[PDB]
């Protein structure tokens, strides 16, 4: 009943962290700098994800070795996912925040984010090309949360994601779209899903490489989170 | 146009045949990881005229079949594996002389993490029922949907026409509107988990690079070299 698909549409609408309010330096971005303002928003927005995640009905009740796995496993994919939603409507650009927003060009003072940024540009002209839906969005989020460990309480888990599933295939649904165009839709969305992963995967190997330069500090931002926040 | 009743007959003529690798004296390391790469630079031979038998890939410009190539050989090579092991937990088929447990992977260094993705992988196919007919579909999928950037028309075009015959596979077999498309994503959230599988397996084969463990890294590249044209 609370996984009915209208019911948990408006969950997960209701579940959205806020915005996190990040700004410029006043210096010119140096590579220092650069990798430093966005671990540093990550930092924040991970905060707010683990709030948004023990939002998602069921997730409380899994195990928590499977909350750590899916969190572990997913965080990065969903800080893209909901970087790639925040620019669907501004072309050449990242809107990592309202005050930060990057242009492709700028990401020539760091090493190797250039291929990152392409891909996560890229994978977001293709959702403005199938012109994404919110509700498609956050779905899609949701589904990476719980599709994103591999596991290499079981069946709490297969619960949420086939209801989750059904959600997407009901947002689909209401666009009145033929049953083969309702296909075709939910396939050229989830086939995205690899884009993503593809991207969680390069940029987490790019962020390996700056942790072995000295240019951040620690490389898994969840486990960095966690270690310096206190609970209430 | 090829009908989805016809397109997946032509991809099953397409299959690759099969490779022997025969080798070798218990494993180490190094053997292992040389009869790995040994293996797949066989594979990818036949992966080149598998992708040039699939329709239309032939007209995609040089650029585009070298870009879609480039990008999934290695996810190509992880699905027919976990298409061969799908009816045998704990095992990896890599070649017919080539079956590993799972525990066999310990002689070499971090090869555990990417064998224990493959198997869980290949246990999701299995619990799927993963049919002939959407293998065919699915691993015909990776390759056009790999590369991320008129030919290009011409490739979306091939993708329509390798998932309607997905769906149309699924149809087909009569289950609820529902279980089709519950079974249509179910399928497609695992090609996330083949890129993971390829993107882990792979900087894991840079790592035996740097370690001097394998001579090559670009498995792909390596075989165009050395290969002559007849
Ligand atoms: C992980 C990186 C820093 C954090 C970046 C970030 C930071 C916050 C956010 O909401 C999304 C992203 C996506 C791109 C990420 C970058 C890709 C490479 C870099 O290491
Ligand atoms: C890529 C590796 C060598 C080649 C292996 C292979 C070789 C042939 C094949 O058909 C499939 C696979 C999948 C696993 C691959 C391995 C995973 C890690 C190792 O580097």
């Amino acid at each position: 009943m609370a996984l009915s698909p209208e019911q948990l549409v408006l969950t997960l609408l209701e579940a959205e962290p806020p915005h996190v309010l990040i700004s410029r330096p006043s210096a010119p971005f140096t590579e220092a700098s650069m990798m430093m303002s966005l671990t540093k928003l990550a930092d924040k927005e991970l905060v707010h994800m683990i709030s948004w995640a023990k939002k998602i009905p069921g997730f409380v009740e899994l195990s928590l070795f499977d909350q750590v796995r899916l969190l572990e496993s997913c965080w990065m994919e969903v800080l893209m996912m909901g970087l790639m939603w925040r620019s669907i409507d501004h072309p050449g650009k990242l809107i990592f925040a309202p005050d930060l927003v990057l242009d492709r060009d700028e990401g020539k003072c760091v090493e190797g984010i250039l291929e990152i940024f392409d891909m996560l540009l890229a994978t977001t002209s293709r959702f403005r090309e199938l012109k994404l839906q919110h509700k498609e969005y956050l779905c899609v989020k949701a589904m990476i949360l719980l599709n994103s460990s591999m596991y290499p309480s079981s069946r709490k888990l297969a619960h949420l994601l086939n209801a989750v599933t059904d959600a997407l295939v009901w947002v689909i649904a209401k666009s009145g779209i033929s049953s083969q165009q309702q296909s075709m839709r939910l396939a050229n969305l989830l086939m995205l899903l690899s884009h993503v992963r593809h991207a969680s995967n390069k940029g987490m190997e790019h962020l390996l490489n700056m942790k072995c330069k000295n240019v951040v500090p620690v490389y898994d931002l969840l486990l960095e989170m966690l270690n310096a926040h206190v609970l209430r």
